């Protein structure tokens, strides 16, 4: 029993970072085979962050402008190369911890865990969602920019972001390790900031099935609603709306825990338009969106 | 900027995690140099888990009856031996992964990451805190036995729980890595179950520093309390009394926030008797207590 946000064990990750240094700026890098990976602003200076010309900066570069080191031994780059938002360093090593890896990209509502990282040194290890607006609500802090995001299976690590900046409102933004963008972000300096952001509902039921696992139950009840009619009501609520999909998806917990998806909708319903009335569900006083279906699987596995 | 449940890497952990066998029961073991440390309960059979005499259970046993695989290796167990509840398995290979470690019992209040693991493999990880009634909220399946908690400092893991049960309401007790249990709690079949707990008030003044550090103001004030009357509201809210070395520990958040001590205990006053107002800090609709004055300090260093 219990629930907990948790994320992935890190140390096949933590056998691929590094620090990457560039003029004063130094960041992280995540080593692969012979290539270092790493954000492309690491080469930008104080004076041209408004409208740097990435292509124009990079020409300018050679290889022994970039200092990379793996714990302490120093790497030397053999080419460089920019693939959109990231920049490729070639080393003549190649990493012998390389695990098994893909590059994916995610979809909002996904989740990942998150290594943070300073000095290409792991501090901290933490379960993110992307959220609809294409932000995350990450801990970073200066230095943070090239720590990874990630999921495994079996023994398979899928790379899904690099972080690159810090939004206004204290929220996060980065690309997938191909170099693109989560979102209408780039780059540079500009006011750009986190638009409108909606809760993920397929994430709420899977937590509300994870809560009636764990034997929070007070929130059931005996009604059930149509699909049309909860989302009449999600999108009173700032929720995103249902699809047939999502229930297809829930099929498994619902089965498990005996609770129709539609039903479960319906306590839903009542908590938006109620309320808690001063009562938690799995220690939190707020419907929690950030675990998928799978999250909830995965962790409450035979209850 | 950002605040989040943050674990610790957890690759050095996971070097360590292998799988013990004896008869029917599969569970977790940690592997240091030449031994393994597990559960004694790994040698209780179904037929006597009310009262069992683990002397008498553990003379009858030989080397042999241990099954011991780390990865796809067996490893060959040449002594064991009893230390309290925990069982020594000296195996005829060091581990070569084996980090700088120590093991360090912790006080109620502190907190440390759990690598949750199954078949010796790990499966997550996530920060806890030891609740002062001496359990933790975890979350742990069957198989997870073994499962070690763990805080890093430097290079060095101080290993500070072993997982061993579930009490009836669904939070988790274990021991330290002595074998010695934190609480007043037993490896045998009882009724025991977990006693009243508490609050723990220096955490979440921590937490409202790390709120403030991260833009939440809503709940400051003008007022400053004494301790005194602190802890009269304290005492009427299950919260544990705050003491002059806890006033003394949140120096340094106060002293970078500008907010005293005393003042933010106004602010806690005021959020215990008055509740939120449907309001939220850092993300949460209740006070959080796992975070210790250093976790903040750690996480949120220069904003
Ligand atoms: C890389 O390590 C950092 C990570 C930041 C630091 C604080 N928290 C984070 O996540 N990235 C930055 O500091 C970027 C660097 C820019 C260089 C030029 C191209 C764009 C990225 N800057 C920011 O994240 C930043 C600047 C800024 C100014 C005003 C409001 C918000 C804001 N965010
Ligand atoms: C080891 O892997 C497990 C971990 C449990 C499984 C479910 N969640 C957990 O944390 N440990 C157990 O299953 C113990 C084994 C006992 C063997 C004999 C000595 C004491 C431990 N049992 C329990 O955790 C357990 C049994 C039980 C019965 C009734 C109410 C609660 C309860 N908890």
């Amino acid at each position: 029993s219990g629930f907990r946000k948790m994320a992935f064990p890190s140390g096949k990750v933590e056998g691929c970072m590094v620090q990457v240094t560039c003029g004063t700026t130094t960041l992280n890098g995540l080593w692969l085979d012979d290539v270092v990976y790493c954000p492309r602003h690491v080469i930008c200076t104080s004076e041209d962050m408004l409208n740097p010309n990435y292509e124009d900066l990079l020409i300018r570069k050679s290889n022994h402008n970039f200092l990379v080191q793996a714990g302490n031994v120093q790497l030397r780059v053999i080419g460089h190369s920019m693939q959109n938002c990231v920049l490729k360093l070639k080393v003549d090593t190649a990493n012998p911890k390389t695990p098994k890896y893909k590059f994916v990209r995610i979809q909002p509502g996904q989740t990942f865990s998150v290594l943070a990282c300073y000095n290409g040194s792991p501090s901290g290890v933490y379960q993110c969602a992307m959220r609809p607006n294409f932000t995350i609500k990450g801990s970073f802090l200066n230095g943070s920019c090239g720590s990874v995001g990630f999921n495994i299976d079996y023994d398979c690590v899928s790379f899904c972001y690099m972080h690159h900046m810090e939004l206004p409102t204290g929220v996060h933004a980065g690309t997938d390790l191909e170099g693109n963008f989560y979102g209408p972000f780039v780059d540079r300096q500009t006011a750009q900031a986190a638009g409108t952001d909606t809760t993920i509902t397929v994430n709420v039921l899977a937590w509300l099935y994870a809560a009636v696992i764990n034997g929070d139950r007070w929130f059931l009840n005996r009604f059930t609603t149509t699909l049309n009619d909860f989302n009449l009501v999600a999108m009173k609520y700032n929720y995103e709306p249902l699809t047939q999909d999502h229930v297809d998806i829930l099929g498994p917990l619902s089965a498990q825990t005996g609770i129709a998806v539609l039903d479960m909708c319906a306590s839903l319903k009542e908590l938006l338009q109620n309320g808690m009335n001063g009562r938690t569900i799995l220690g939190s006083a707020l419907l929690e969106d950030e675990f998928t279906p799978f999250d909830v699987v995965r962790q409450c596995s035979g209850v």
